[PDB]
């Protein structure tokens, strides 16, 4: 499956791809304002993200660190990155279609637009203004706006005993942005795609 990954934000971001165990095509590249990166996926591939990581500084070897999205210190992600992170989440070809969705539950720290290029289904988007607007308790420091599980570590945010229900603070992302999860047990904004269709992950589409 292929990735177009376009960064229409006025600002540089390191792109990064990840499954959690190990790096989708290359695992991150830098992308400045208007370019784009196209990368493979493979058919088949469970619990992808893309995301974007701001603020950073590699050196020749491809180590250094972001402050947002931060993957190990890696240019080229392998594992997932730390929050804040908006998240482009998929599966494909899971028992013939593909699922869709973004996610708030780490955090938010760049809007994103992620669509099929391919027929058959919608896309999703979360592109309000929730850095600016983010409560001041879950401002994050080095930038972006976290999530109250990131912040609080309690089982009612975290959702650790699969019994949780929606929050001040959920209810702020999910008021922002109603497509994207805004905590674990959110009524579900997953889109199904046709098996093995392309897309692509906008940072910054309005």
């Amino acid at each position: 499956a292929t990735f177009e990954i376009v960064n229409r934000c006025s600002y540089t971001v390191w792109a990064a791809a990840s499954k959690g165990d190990a790096a989708l095509d290359a695992g991150g590249r830098q992308l400045n304002s208007g370019e784009s990166w196209t990368i493979n996926v493979e058919p088949g591939t469970n619990g992808g993200k893309i995301w974007a990581r701001t603020d950073c500084y590699f050196d020749d070897s491809g180590s250094g660190i972001c402050k947002t999205g931060d993957c190990g210190g890696l240019l080229r992600c392998k594992r997932f990155g730390r929050p804040p992170t908006t998240l482009a989440e998929f599966s494909l070809n899971q028992y013939g279609k593909d699922y869709i969705d973004i996610s708030n539950i780490k955090g938010f720290n760049v809007p994103m637009d992620f669509s099929p290029t391919t027929r058959g289904c919608r896309g999703v988007r979360c592109a309000a203004d929730i850095v600016g607007q983010c409560p001041a308790k879950l401002k994050a420091p080095g930038g972006g706006c976290n999530d109250a599980c990131t912040v609080f570590q309690t089982s009612e945010y975290c959702c650790t005993t699969g019994k949780c229900g929606p929050t001040e603070y959920s209810r702020f992302f999910k008021r922002l942005c109603p497509d994207a999860f805004s905590y674990v047990l959110d009524k579900p904004t997953t889109v199904t795609c046709p098996g093995s269709s392309n897309y692509r992950v906008t940072f910054c589409p309005t």
